[PDB]
């Protein structure tokens, strides 16, 4: 048969899973307690910001909270993450509902991932960051939010730097291969907040710059899919 | 010729090595001292619990001790570890003898690894955990012991949770991609102790559940080899 | 067009990049300040000591300093690093000049990398270690310097140990998969200093031993390129 805990399935190697009543021995390890022991999972081999985007859309639409967001070091491999998102809810169907949203939206966002032989580029955008990016990055709540990275890390710098030069945006996260923000990926990651117009202007210049460099390197970077802004 | 330090060779990319008299500059870094400076090594590209199982069998049969157990982040890659086991002995032949056992038993245990495109499943069992699992996991000594994980991590949860639900077992280790127990693998790992009957019942349900989910994901998971319980 | 920040391109997947005036929001994160905000980058998917060798040659020849040296966990993958080197300069052309040197020299050094299916061997040498290896390893400044590793880690031990046995050299760095010196690679790394004659004698025996073992494992290890000593 088909196990009730299964849900689907999206790009990268992503699954949606639901656990109705998590064994109490695991409660300590996830955010859980007895009034709240049902779990929604988004887990994937390839990517992380894309799935995070989809999951952030999900919590905005449901009665869920964020138990844990962790990043291997997969991707498959290298040069990026790795995604493991656990949402918690008092009621399984709330969790299931959220997982259903996140799965639906994943492939949409993977459209923002440009792959190629020597690495990748990824630029994500949201107009209201919520619980996901608040927990992952300390994104200013409710504000527009941007996520940047490229591999190898050098390309990531060019991206990161031109993003910040381009417009008036706050630098929320700087992540390098080994500064402890990233799971030893060959990336420079930047996280950005501000007015939508400003954030979008930065993201776009950054995407442009990234592709430019990757091409200069003899690469043919291609989404994925297709982008969202 | 064939270097005297060589020993073989087993599945994954595993070697058995022996060093007769480790240079004293390395003593500080391994557990070593002058009354005890001979080394037995099990090193592999793919897997870790399997080799650990084989090495635990080895120390039970020899006059050896555990210098170090470390896990890359290989596998090759991803989504798992990575194994590096160093056994110490006063006498090289004791170390060699242990390495010989561990190599013989490795492929047997790899039979418990089910591979496939989107990840893997692995369930291991022992009836007397000894020095290896005591050092690696703090396994209750002499007691039956179980090891679980699956990639991507989500599958690992389902496995982990149904194992604990199934029978009356102690939770010894909870490992996620980034909680510091695992080397940024895309896995959830669980470690279990209790009565053999209980442990075996958990392991089997967990294995069943894992395969179920992997299949629901359109995967065809296959050991390896063939399983041991 | 071709972005002014681009430079080339060498083996592994290495790029040379230059940023003229790094955005001040990133200054805190790199070593930077306002009298010194231009950046030279060497970033690659495969290897690290080779590029480090090339970059150390570069700082010896230019008015540059080391902002950051970080190692993913790439390579591609596994079983090694991963390289990300940032040099800082008051003047962009000094940085560019350094990047130009490092790119020219990279492939030369990759000649010291022997690849094969189950892992790799790498032995590097310099007669004056400078700023790179001082920052990365705390190499005794101005002295001859050696770098060793092999994957899987076991081979690394044999290499490391016979190097130290062979001649009168200082042990500067011991790195294992998980002791925190390496980014969870399946390697044992050793770093060595002393008189050139001594260092070269160690490096060569170590290289010999490594290849010996890899071959015993049924591997056909081949540089890369071709070696430098």
């Amino acid at each position: 048969p088909t196990m009730t805990e299964f849900v689907g399935t999206a790009g990268g190697d992503t699954v949606g899973l639901v656990i109705a009543n998590v064994d109490s021995l695991l409660h300590k390890h996830l955010g859980l307690d007895n009034t709240c022991r049902s779990i929604g999972i988004i887990s994937a081999r390839v990517g992380a910001p894309a799935q995070m985007m989809a999951a952030d859309e999900a919590v905005k639409g449901t009665n869920t909270e964020v138990a844990t967001i962790e990043l291997p070091r997969d991707t498959k491999g290298g040069a990026g993450h790795g995604i493991f998102i656990v949402l918690k809810a008092a009621d399984v169907s709330d969790a299931r509902r959220a997982v259903e949203i996140a799965l639906k939206q994943t492939d949409k966002y993977l459209g923002n991932v440009y792959l190629c032989d020597a690495g990748h580029l990824e630029v994500q955008y949201t107009a209201r960051a919520s619980l996901i990016f608040e927990k992952a990055f300390g994104a200013p709540s409710g504000q527009a939010f941007g996520i940047m990275h490229a591999a190898p890390a050098g390309v990531g710098m060019i991206v990161a730097d031109t993003a910040l030069k381009t417009a008036d945006v706050k630098l929320i996260t700087y992540g390098s291969p080994t500064n402890g923000v990233l799971s030893y990926t060959n990336e420079i990651l930047i996280t950005i907040s501000g007015d939508s117009g400003a954030v979008l202007q930065s993201l776009t210049a950054a995407r442009k710059a990234g592709l430019s460099i990757l091409r200069s390197m003899g690469q043919d970077p291609v989404s994925m899919s297709k982008p969202t802004f």
